[PDB]
């Protein structure tokens, strides 16, 4: 897993926490199922563009708004 | 069910994301399966005081911050 992946698994998650979410809320809330959430918090690399979209809307995150999380990720941490 | 067996399992559940854990991670680290952690957060009438005593040990929270966690809920919500 590069940083990459690992960071979009680590943003998605502190986004989660940050809501006080847990990952069958999120699940519930994005329409892709819980195992789906667990394992894209653990390895996102096979996370299309459509099911980033539907997480955000089930975070009630910008997309924006992630990225500019993920951005300041990268560049503070890699 | 009552407030408190209400409370109960929303302190329980409340320190878990605030320790970012999910149910599974709960689990193991408390030596109960994820249904029995599962159900104790949606019911905890049965849970037994040395199956609380190892749920805080594996949320590492001491029994005396729990128990002032739920009276703070019970005072201010009850
Ligand atoms: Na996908
Ligand atoms: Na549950």
């Amino acid at each position: 897993e590069s940083f990459l992946l690992s960071k979009v698994s680590f943003v998605i998650k502190k986004i989660r926490l940050e809501k006080g979410m847990t990952q069958e809320d999120l699940a519930y809330k994005s329409n892709l199922d819980r195992t789906y959430i667990s394992g894209i918090e653990r390895n996102s690399a096979n996370l299309t563009i459509k099911s980033l979209e539907l997480i955000m809307k089930g975070l009630e995150v910008s997309d924006v708004v992630f990225f500019e999380m993920l951005i300041k990720e990268i560049l503070k941490h890699d």
